């Protein structure tokens, strides 16, 4: 019950862990092919932003695993 | 029915390329605290590798987006 609910937690963060992960190659590719330096640091700005929101996430699933681990103890 | 096997397709993709792309940073992590050369060389092929991985990855997701956008522009 308690076990059953964080498996869906755990499968849902890593859903979105797996599209910032997928929108950050895009944006890292549409950076390498930028023929402006407007534009490439309007973009960098934004992996920037994403990157954080992918380690705050990382974080998330790292804790729901310990809670798992130290839990099925 | 069509759509919906779609979307399977790609939310298995997707975490597949985000398992890749977690490992890919403790890999990088792993190769900086690296002491011996013999060790971050063997690190740094395997990280090589697994961008040749996440290339492949990406080329999947990229054209079933693709063709849900062509099924949708009807």
């Amino acid at each position: 019950g308690i076990n059953e609910e964080l498996s869906e937690v755990l499968q849902t963060l890593q859903d979105e862990f797996g599209q910032m992960s997928f929108d950050h190659q895009q944006l890292a590719k549409l950076i390498q092919e930028s023929p402006t330096v407007e534009l490439k640091d309007k973009l960098e700005c934004e992996l920037e932003a994403l990157v954080g929101r992918m380690e705050a996430k990382a974080n998330q699933i790292t804790k729901v695993r310990k809670y798992q681990a130290q839990l099925e103890k």
